[PDB]
């Protein structure tokens, strides 16, 4: 019931072409794995195809899928696309919602909170749609970040924690793992979607937790892992 | 950010049977220096057997028998470890004082008093590991409750509190302090948590999970 081998496996990553998502894909592509990589913005197609090209040279298969990924319909169609090309999904990873198009200085507390409500809704739909297209012994992982909590500095050590726990209970019979990782304060660049000492969480510290949870950490279920180095504020 | 697990000094309390033995075997894949505590003198031939098989993996092993029931004895374990190997890199507390009397002959008050001594020793373990530790060290405690095992009511607790406060305190010394709370295991220590699913989490936290700090990880299969 534990994965002896992670090859021939089907993996969906929402936001899988840059930042945490791309690093997560490279970590999985050490074995002969089937990656469907989602990306939000159509202009990032050359970054996606560059990554596709190097991951194919890692010995992995790569299907790309662009979408705004903002409603249940668009989320459903991501997993439809996944099933169409590789068959039923084994591992689904939600790494990022939509990023900031405005400077943080020019954004208010209400419009940050509204961005959270949208991202929470999409993450709920991601979990729901993953499971309906998923093999038994499968894994769902949401990367829990709050734009409002990052702006005000109030990090906890929460909707996605509630969706994670409730969905793990409901998918117990289907034998699907549902977990979340909540990183500590990160660099401003990631929330624009770009990339003194550092008390900041790096993506290099989050990616191997994702790989672990789907492999040797398979018994962790219903959990939100806070990975922040002990730093709760910035 | 560990480069290797090579040359590292690892202390395991309750290290010769069950989870501790498995933890020891997992770490001994690389060339480690292991200090394996065991509670009972009658388990010495089991200890020497495990020492033999871990030496045949490439690891150096020192055994240490102790009741481990107060701060003085916990201080002595780490003094021993520092004497034999130098400063500790990784300290694991797996165990807790086990049952002599059967479960049926044991009252709730006796289980509660066993948990209290275990909680106190867990506090002392973290405190005394920290005093003998290199920078970038790791302290891990396996959080179980004999009362919760007896009653069947599991939470998803003193050790969580100890873990949190110690990690805040040791922030400048660069020591991570973490706990793992497994679900219902077997009565000798399917919906049960196996030890084979717990020892990889111990190994991961010391390596690629190094950024996890101050946390209690609940590993119960969702049950």
């Amino acid at each position: 019931t534990k994965y002896h081998d992670l090859k021939n496996k089907v993996i969906v990553i929402a936001g899988g072409i840059k930042n945490l998502g791309a690093l997560t894909a490279k970590t999985f592509a050490l074995e002969s794995v089937n990656l469907v990589l989602h990306y939000h913005q159509a202009k990032d197609s050359d970054t996606a195809n560059k990554l596709k090209d190097e991951l194919e040279d890692q010995g992995a298969k790569v299907a790309l899928y662009q979408s705004d990924l903002s409603n249940e319909e668009e989320v459903a169609k991501l997993f439809d696309f996944a099933e169409k090309e590789f068959g039923k999904v084994d591992i689904a990873i939600n790494t990022v919602g939509k990023v900031l198009k405005k400077p943080i200085v020019e954004t208010s507390e209400a419009e940050f909170d509204a961005m959270d409500t949208i991202n929470n809704k999409v993450a709920y739909f991601f979990i729901k749609q993953a499971a309906k297209h998923m093999n038994p012994n499968g894994h769902i992982i949401t990367i829990a970040t709050s734009l409002l909590a990052a702006y005000t500095g109030f990090y906890s050590t929460a909707p996605v924690e509630h969706y994670t726990r409730a969905a793990s209970k409901e998918l117990m019979k289907q034998q699907i793992s549902v977990n979340a990782i909540a990183p500590g304060p990160m660099d401003t660049s990631f929330f624009y979607g770009q990339e003194m000492g550092n008390q900041l969480t790096k993506i290099e510290d989050i990616a191997p937790i994702i790989k672990f949870l789907t492999t040797d950490g398979w018994w962790i279920n219903g959990q939100t892992i806070f990975a922040n180095g002990g730093y709760t504020t910035r």
